[PDB]
C-alpha cells in the first residue's frame, strides 16, 4: 500500500522488522513522527525528509504542493521502543510514496542508514534483521552495499529464501521498492 | 455541543478499565490539545487517531480542510487518573468523527484497540480486565480487535454471556457499528 | 473583566477555600494560568475553557471570542501549591462570567470536576472542603451529584447551616452560580 | 525614576529590598522577565501585567499597548536568587509608570502580594523587609493591610523613622507611589 | 556587522579575559546567544540589549532597528563554561559598536554588571580579572566605581601597570571604550 | 560534492574524519541539525551560520536567504556522538558551498573553532585528528594558525604525508577548500 514500508531496525523487543507508516494530509507543511521512537531514529526521519525535499524536482513532488501538506510518520506497535538509524531508507521510501501516491512493492523490506547525499550507509546486526525478515516471510530485502560481507555469516537456508538486493544510493532503493519509476520520465530508444 | 464522546477500554494506573473519551472540535486554527494525565504512548495514539480522520475527511463527509480553522481538544475524564497505552485509539478516532460530523455515538457500546494510520485495528493487552470493566460498567456491546478473538476463551463465562462482543479489523466497521447514523 | 468564584479544591495545606480569578482581556487568544498550579489543575483550566468554547453560542458568547481575546486564570495565594480537578466547575463559572459580564453570586462556593461533555464528576475530601466553606461564611455550596453519599459523614451542624446543591451538569452550576439569565 | 520601584521581596540572601526595573520599548508585545527570578515571583509579574492590561483604559494607557510594546522586567543583583509574591504590587506600579511616563516618588518602597482583582494580600517576613527599608533610607513604606498585626512585634526604632501605609487596594498604591495623577 | 569587546568575567577556568562578540545582521528581531553561557550571563545579554533599545536614538541608532535586525552574541572558547553578570557592560558595548559601526579599542578591557537604568554594579573576583588583563597585555581597564576598594587587595605591581577607570554609568564606558567618540 | 566537507572533531568512538553534510532546500528559514551532536557543536553550527549571514553579499549570497531557505546540517553516523567546536570551519564551508553551489575539494580536510569575527581558533587532540586524516586518505589539511606548535609532537611519518595549511581567517579556508573562487 501507499506510505507503508517494512524496515529492519532495532526495537526493544530484540530488533526485528518495522511497519513504518506515513500519511500526507492537507496541512501547513508540518512534520510529525511517533511510535515510541528514540532520538537517533527521529533524526533519521528528519534527514530522510530533507533527502526527499532536496530531490523533489526529479521526484515529481511540487514544492508548493509540499508546503500545503502535513506529514505524519507513525511506526505501529506504538508501545514498542524503537531506535537506531537503520530505518533510514525505509523512512525515505515511505515519504516519497506518501507524497507521490505511488504504492510500495509488496513483500519488500529494507535496512540501512541514509545520508543527505543520498548515500546508504551500512548498519549493524544484519543477522538479526535478516532472520526477522525471514520469519516474517518477506521476499525482497534491500541492504546497504557495504553489508555484503556480513551475509557470509548468514545461514544459507535463510539466504535462500531472501532476494537480497544490495544498494548504495537511495535512487536505487526507490526504484526497487516503488512501483512507478520514482525518478523522471521514461525515454524509450531502439537500436 | 461541538464535542464527541465514546466509551473506551484502556489502561489506567488503577487497572486498565472503562473510560469516556471526550473530544471537542471548536472554532480554532488547527491546534491539537490533549489532557487527562496521559502517558506518552496514549498521547501519541491521539495523534494517530486524528491523522486517520484527516486522511479520510472527505471520505467521511468532513471538510477536507476543516483543520484550518478548527481547534481540537482530546480529554480523557477523571483527569487525575494516570492512564496510558494505545488501546483508546479507535475510541479516540470514533469520538473525532462524531465531533466533526455531529453524528452521535451509541452510549451502550464500548471499544478497545490500537489504531494504525492505515485504519487497521491492532490487538491490545489485558483484554480480561477491559471487558470485566465493561461488564461492571454495564456496557451492552463491546468492539475488540479481531486479533484478540483467541483472547475470548480466557474471558469469564458470565461476562462473555452478559456482553455482545464484535471483533473488528478496521475502523470502517467500528464507525458504522458505533455511530448512530452510520 | 476579572471574574471571581469561590472554589473548594486541594491546596498544599489540604482541601481549602480558593478564590479563582479569571481575566479575559482584549488580545490574540492566549490562555495563561498561574498560582502554583499543579499539572492536573492546569488541565482542568484547559478543560474548563474548552467547555465554554464549545458552548459559546448557547451562552450568548461570540463564537470567535478566543480569536481576539486573552485569558489569564490566576488562583491567589500565589506561593501556595494547589492541584487536583475539584476546581474545574468553578474555573468554567469564572470564565463564563468574565466573557459575558454576568456577575457571580456572593456566599456561593462550588467543588466539582468538569468534563468536556459538561458532566460534573465526584471529587474527594468533601468533608474538609465543606468545613472550609463553613468556617468562611459560605451560604450556598455546589457539589457533584455523586458526592451525596459523602454527606452522611459531614457534621449535622455544618450540614444544617450550609445550603447544599448536588449538581449533575454544568448548566445547573451556571444557573445557580450566576446572578443573571444564564 | 520612571519604571523603577523599590520593592521589598524575599531573596536568597534574605528578605531585603529590591530595585525593580522596567523597560516598555516599542516592539511586538513580548514580555521578558530577568534577574534570577523564581517561578512564583515570575508568576507575580504576569499577574501584575494582567492587572494593568485590564485597567489600561482607566490608567490613561493605550489599551492596545499589549501588542505594540515590548516589556522587560529586570531585578538587579543579577546573580542573586529572588522569589515569592511580595513584589507583586511593586511590579504593577513599576509597569504603570513605564507605560505612562509617570515617575515614582523617592524614598518609597512597597511589599505585598497582588491579585487580578487588584486586592493587596498579606506577605511574610515583614520584620526583615522593614529593616531593609530602614538601612535603605526609605521614608514611606506601603504594606498589605493584613500585615498590620505584624507591626506589633516590630522594634519601636525601626517603625520610628518609617511612614508605614497599610493598603487594601492597588489604587491606593498607585496614588501613593506615583508622582503624577494616576 | 560584528562588534568585539574584551571583557573580564567568570569562566570555568575562572575570571579570565574574554572576547565578547556580537553580530547584528539583517533579520526580524531575534536574539541569539551562545558560548557555553550560564543563565545569569544569558540574562545579562537580554539586559544589555534592552539598554541599547531603550537608548536607541540617543546612541545614534535607528530605533525600530530590532524590527529589521537579528542579534547573535557569541563568547569565544565555545567549549569553556562561562557565567556571571560581570560581562554586562561589555555585551552592551559590543552591541552599540555592532549597530553603529563605531570600532572598539583593543587596548581596553572592562568588567561590570549592567542594570536597565544604565548603572554599572560592582562585580566579584576583581583580582583574577585584573591579573588576567595584565597577562594579556591590556593597557586600560574599566571597573565598576564600587569596586575601587577591592584594588587594595590586588598587588600594587599589577595595578601600577594598569590605567584603571572606575565607572558609574554606561555612557562613560561607551566614551572610554569606543574608538571614535559617539 | 557540494554541501559535503570533511572535518576533524571529537567523537565518542574515535573516527575523527567526519563528513559534514548540509542541505539548503527552499523553505522559510528553518534551522535544523542532526547527527548526535552535543551542545557545543550545535552552537558552533550556529556561529558558522551567522558568519555566512554577515558576509552574505561578500560571498555573492542573497542577504535574505535565511528566510527563504531551510538549512539542515547532518553529520553521518547518526548514532555516533560528536561534540566540540573543532568542526566550526567545516560547518561554515559546507554552509557557504550549499548556498552558492560551489563544490568542495574532496582532498581537503579541516579542523578549527570559528568565531563570528571570522577568525580560526586553535583546537585540541590534533595528533588524533591528523592521524585520522592520514589513514583516511586526505592529502590537504587546513588547521588553526595557533596549532602550529602542536605539530612538533606528531610523528614525521604522518605530517610529511600531509599538505598542512595553517589558517587565521575563514577567507583562506574558503578560498582553499571551495573548488572555485568565493
Amino acid at each position: 500500500r501507499v506510505g507503508q514500508v517494512t524496515g529492519l531496525a532495532w526495537t526493544e523487543v530484540g530488533g526485528d522488522l518495522l511497519t513504518i507508516e506515513t500519511a500526507c494530509v492537507p496541512g501547513k507543511g508540518k512534520l510529525t513522527y511517533t511510535g515510541s521512537l528514540g532520538e537517533v531514529m527521529q533524526e533519521s526521519i528528519q534527514a530522510a525528509l530533507t533527502v526527499v525535499r532536496a530531490r523533489a524536482e526529479k521526484l515529481g513532488i511540487n514544492p508548493d504542493f509540499y508546503e500545503k501538506r502535513d506529514i505524519h510518520v507513525h511506526v505501529p506497535e506504538g508501545a514498542t521502543p524503537k531506535d537506531g538509524p537503520a530505518a533510514g531508507i525505509a523512512m525515505c521510501t515511505a515519504l516519497v510514496s506518501c507524497l507521490t501516491g505511488n504504492p510500495v512493492r509488496a513483500d519488500v523490506a529494507m535496512t540501512g542508514e541514509i545520508t543527505l547525499r543520498g548515500q546508504v550507509l551500512p548498519i549493524g546486526g544484519l543477522k538479526e534483521k535478516l532472520l526477522a525478515a525471514h520469519r516474517g516471510g518477506i521476499k525482497t530485502v534491500l541492504i546497504p552495499f557495504e553489508n555484503k560481507r556480513d551475509l557470509e555469516e548468514i545461514p544459507d537456508n535463510v539466504i535462500a529464501d531472501l532476494d537480497i538486493h544490495p544498494v548504495k544510493r537511495i535512487e536505487e532503493v526507490l526504484t526497487l521498492a516503488l512501483q512507478n519509476e520514482p525518478s523522471g520520465m521514461q525515454v524509450v530508444t531502439a537500436k
